[PDB]
């Protein structure tokens, strides 16, 4: 109970204390090693963990179906991924795309189809996908091509979607295509796919900077239930939008607990490292950079958990979410700088805390919605404000 | 209430939310031609007016001596500043000075200083002053070099102070000096001293870049009794900053103000500035400068509002003030800024808002405590709390 | 001969080196204490002066017109600027307006029109002024609505312009206006308006932060001779785009001339302000502040006169020129705003020289192209030339 | 009226809006400049990285047959190019290797760099012995100066040094020795304790082959090449490897990184330029929302804020690069153009991998890897803030003397 930790702030409810420190505690016993030389063992192995424990639970809406709660508790979500990345980015990641690839299921799945899936997502023995983005289209997501056409009582599903986490290892996808009942962004519809549907295709594991489970799907003409689709024909725009809402600011919680992370290695090397005849930490220069990468982790946390608080009151939180992650991950980025910086060579020796950290925090300022597209919602959204206070 | 608010944030309570209404409907009925040709009859004008609704009272401590309660309410003051800021910067002025200027008397008073002064004070009819910047010591304040020298049952002043805001109107001048009794920050002493005290001389008004009554004081031997003293000899270092340390936050919801004012103006001119076929605010450009604004304004009130909740509740806020009054106050620099951009030639015209803002703003990133020091503050007080963590 | 000095980078020549020590030697002859108070009256003082010291004729183009010499040599104005904002943003102002205003005619003028007004305008016996802002169009220029209406042998002028510099105290106006052969900015034309001319009216004068001559102009039926048409009908529009391209790296120029004396003033202050046991220039906080606006300086003078040099070469400049007025503008906001932090209370006292800076600096970023355009300029100009490769 | 060229523009020699073109360079600059991109062009189309050590030992060999390692080495009669470093032509060769591939970049910086105090130090034997090698790519040169516990602080070194007869015996250990494992000698930097500090160094020519000298452990860095930790146990070596008097290897040290100071920049700036390239060609191809990236005017900003940073850098490291040319001492606008390449280069890159979207993320394209290639440039031969201290001390220290006088 320390008066100056952000956990003591009014944001938080007493269950949020307790859920942090059970996360932290949980953390310490289970990611002090993690390997990442098999990140798909690494990864099964986690949701197993995570499962087990009960942290998959918070991310599951609806008690029966193996929820916390009959909500998402965004604050919970938000502490689950932020301790998480603080530790290990491929845990936070684990416990991140349980959330996202169920939430369209949680957020729009009939009742059997709730049943069928939420239970083992929430324990983890069943890994979850989010598939959008394809090789044309990742930001538009509005013009996506691939095609699902429907033929008796299925839908029959060519084309491609890339960089699908999970991809190659989730047992089941949340897969958006075209089905044409009209342009653009209205002729969408959702499709739960599970991963031994005939005609689904691992085209290749994706590496990226920070590795983790990543593919390229092909559809080779693959035949899926009708019933299988989430919502109405259509209406799958909006229901991808809607999921990237419920975890929009547990995107920004994971980038806060890198740049804690970043800020924990840069202190501990300034007081430590000795240099013409003191250490680094007694420059007054050393002493501004600490202080600026305090300032932007406690701006970043009072914007994530502000967005959080609003979110679980029940309002919308589309300005506040996109400043939360905006702001949370493109200061991570200048925080995880200044720490390798504070480390000299050793910030880019490779394995290191500071270096995994510089590569962790690059892609989450470009998936999620890139910062240019924060910052044009958040733009927009002001004036869109200002013009029903002029039209009152 | 709108949920989206930041007055719904629970760092907030029921009467800071009725208080924000109060002040903002005092500053819609009186400040809507505000005079900034002759800033002192204005300024007596506007501390007479808050005095008599009552707003004067939130700067002054102890109910028998007029004020509101017998602890300062940190975020009252807030809200107030940044109310009228967000109004008037003369407004501002008038209502922080009657605070930092008799908050030396709050803190160390006697009982019978406090009656002589604060309940006048708190009522608007004398005009406080907070008297400890010197022509040649204003960062270093335990060097300072204006001499009194005790002298039967009176002290003999003696140098100058400069930069006196409320100077030459001020009712009295709450002054620190150097008495001697050790080298430095232990050697000062601080004195209540009545503006016609015998030998204190207005050596000369000075002219700012955003006008208001201010002064040199030229103490020409002028005698003070003992019985003046605020405190014990040698006491007076500790009372000046443990004064600025009361007002802190407070200069940083003035900056608030400001900048919240700056988005308002923005806004308006994005918004209704035909260019080029459409509006300026239709550029993506204008979009993402009126998006950082106000990510910048929010980061500003979280950090502003977070370290007056923390004060209020009893702890010392040495690490959260100084970022609160560092980041709203660079931070409304750069949303002026942009302002005065979005207005284009009408941006520098003077008299209009943001003109007017851009002069206003420039000294707060300078008085009670630069920027640079407040910098210096965060990161030496990060680095004594990692020793203090890796004692244990 | 200082070797580190930039006059001795070889984007110089010696013309040039002794130019600078010229324009240097009369500044600091006259410009000690120069008055603020009656702007008018010290801006026509200025011109006359600046004039009979042959520091106007590097703003106009040809030698029996009264210039320097036959086209304008960009990196002498440059340095005439950014000496003259160095010591007085009035008297840089003052040599500005000569060349912006004079400018269209030197490019477009007969040899009529130039023999009217360019040697008056070398000499500071004519004040120049560039009339093409307006209270509903300045950045979109194409849209002005300034109205010029063919009659018999004249035209006949109605509408307004406004920000006009020297507005109220110049001899002439080029004043550009909707003749309407075609939509937009295919249907303006340039005319030599003199300040005598019936139906010009001084409607308004306006105040800016950095006060200087400035008017809003109201044309009440004003008739000028076709033969004050400078260049053809329609026109107007790159005859004014013309001319703002000429002086764009002189913007840049006077913006490095305010960020160099801020830098004067932050070292002088940083060197001597006790505190602390030591001075301000003690602390590295002080030291590395100061190498930030040493770089920011060097960064523009080398931006200003590459773009400044490669125009002398006879080349377009669209990138280069573009590249300069932004950074040394933005730069310039930079190094002065932490000139005005070393100072502390003085930095925002009325008078002091960082104080002066401060307001000086700021309008520099919105005329002549505000920093948002110059980058989209920049942007579209990599584009372009991407495209062809 | 006079312009700066003339017959060559037409001749088309000389791209007027092209940076060769700017009067910092000399026709030599821009015949090396054509030279050294043909060159490139022809041999680094598709460079392994997988086995480093064995891409370097081609590299250093390729580059010494075709004459490039001549610029980095002083001294004609010892296999120089001229009597001096010419730093202009240096700089253009590594911001040209360094637009095409980071490695063949390092293996040529490192001839320089590794032979770099015996140019200046050496007497006329030792620069027979090494200089030539070096100069044709026969001897792989490196640099042995940072320590576990010093590296920014090169005085608190603590290699030791102890004369033993005719010799000196070498204990303790050097660390992120570039080359470290395929070099065929190291300057090495050690205490032989004349006086406290930076005045008991000596600097000492090791081979190889040392008896004594181990290859303690090979290092992975974020962008991978020859990296190594060296342990000295009582290694012996003449007392004629010393490069200068015993007490001047701190000077010789500080010297030879003054040399490449800015060619150090001029890498970073060869990066630099790489990422705009991408970062245009992805623009202008990435269709999106009906039109391209390139049509968004967040988009063109960025853009013109990358050129604008390149210029900028551009500028500064051919400043200084033509003004040690001239003779004259260049501690300010060296390291003005250091800290400036170095950062800019690193937004160059950062706002190019912003671009390309989920590919400026992925393993093997152009701007992944100049994400990695550039941030140790920001840390090494002088950190930023060390930069930044310098330009400011010579502000103050030039602002004196001119109140003096
Ligand atoms: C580690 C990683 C994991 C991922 N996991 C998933 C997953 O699980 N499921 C899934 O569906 N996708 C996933 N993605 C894809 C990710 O969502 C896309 O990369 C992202 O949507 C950007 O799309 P893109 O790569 O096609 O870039 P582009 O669409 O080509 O955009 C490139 C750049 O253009 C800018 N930009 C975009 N829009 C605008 C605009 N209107 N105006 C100005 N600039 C703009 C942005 O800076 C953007 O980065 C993942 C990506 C990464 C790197
Ligand atoms: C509008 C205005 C109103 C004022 N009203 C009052 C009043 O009512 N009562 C009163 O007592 N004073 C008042 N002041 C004075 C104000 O507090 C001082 O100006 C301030 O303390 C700075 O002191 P200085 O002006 O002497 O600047 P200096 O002490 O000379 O400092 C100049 C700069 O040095 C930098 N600096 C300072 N310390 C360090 C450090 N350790 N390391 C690195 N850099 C540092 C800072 O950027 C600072 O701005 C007012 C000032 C202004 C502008
Ligand atoms: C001291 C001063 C002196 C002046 N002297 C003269 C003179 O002598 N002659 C003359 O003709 N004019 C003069 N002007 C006018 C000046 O050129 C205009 O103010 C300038 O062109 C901006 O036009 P505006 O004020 O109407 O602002 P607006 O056109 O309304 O633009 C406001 C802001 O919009 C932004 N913006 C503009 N275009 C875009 C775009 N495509 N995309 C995104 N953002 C954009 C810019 O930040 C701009 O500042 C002067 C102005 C000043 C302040
Ligand atoms: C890829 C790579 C290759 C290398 N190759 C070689 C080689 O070939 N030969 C060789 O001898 N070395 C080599 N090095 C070592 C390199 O020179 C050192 O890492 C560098 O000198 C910094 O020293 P350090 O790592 O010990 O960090 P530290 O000395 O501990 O400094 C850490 C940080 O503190 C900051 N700092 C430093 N001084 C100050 C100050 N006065 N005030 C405020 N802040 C300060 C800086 O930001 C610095 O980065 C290499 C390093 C890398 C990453």
């Amino acid at each position: 109970i320390d008066p100056h930790g952000a956990l003591a702030w009014p944001f938080f409810e007493a269950r949020h204390r307790e859920l942090a420190a059970g996360i932290e505690a949980w953390a310490t016993q289970h990611l002090a090693c993690v390997q990442h030389d098999d990140t798909d063992t690494t990864c099964r192995k986690l949701v197993r963990a995570l499962g087990e424990a009960g942290w998959l639970k918070y991310g599951v809406g609806g008690a029966q179906y193996g929820g916390h709660g009959d909500t998402i508790d965004t604050r919970a979500v938000c502490l689950l991924r932020e301790t998480l990345a603080n530790h290990d980015g491929l845990a936070d990641f684990a416990l991140a795309m349980q959330g996202l690839g169920s939430g369209a299921i949680t957020l729009a799945g009939t009742h059997e189809q709730k049943i069928r899936y939420l239970p083992r997502v929430s324990k983890g023995e069943a890994i979850a996908a989010f598939a959008l983005s394809e090789p044309d289209a990742g930001s538009d997501v509005a013009a996506m091509s691939l095609q699902a056409r429907a033929e008796g009582d299925c839908y029959v599903i060519d084309g491609d979607k890339t960089w699908i986490s999970n991809g190659g290892i989730a047992d089941f996808y949340v897969v958006f295509a075209r089905t044409g009942e009209a342009p653009g962004a209205r002729g969408i519809s959702a499709f739960i796919v599970d991963a031994d549907t005939p005609g689904l295709q691992i085209a290749e594991r994706i590496d990226v900077i920070a590795p983790h489970p990543l593919a390229r799907l092909h559809f080779d003409s693959a035949r899926v239930p009708r019933s299988q689709m989430l919502g109405a024909p259509g209406e799958g725009f909006k229901i991808a939008m809607r999921t990237l809402d419920v975890f929009r600011t547990s995107v920004a919680a994971a980038s806060l607990g890198f740049a804690r992370r970043a800020l924990q290695e840069g202190l501990a090397r300034a007081a430590s490292r000795k240099m013409f005849g003191q250490t680094l930490g007694d420059f007054q220069l050393t002493q501004t950079k600490l202080a600026q990468m305090a300032l932007t982790i406690d701006s970043s946390a009072l914007l994530v958990y502000r967005a959080a608080w609003l979110r679980d009151q029940g309002e919308n939180v589309t300005r506040e979410a996109a400043m939360a992650k905006w702001h949370a991950s493109e200061g991570a980025q200048q925080v995880i700088d200044a720490a390798v910086q504070l480390w000299g060579g050793m910030g880019v020796q490779s394995g290191t805390t500071v270096e995994r950290l510089y590569r962790e925090i690059r892609a989450l300022r470009i998936y999620e919605g890139a910062t240019e597209v924060q910052q044009l919602i958040v733009g927009r959204d002001l004036l869109k404000a200002h013009a029903a206070q002029r039209q009152q």
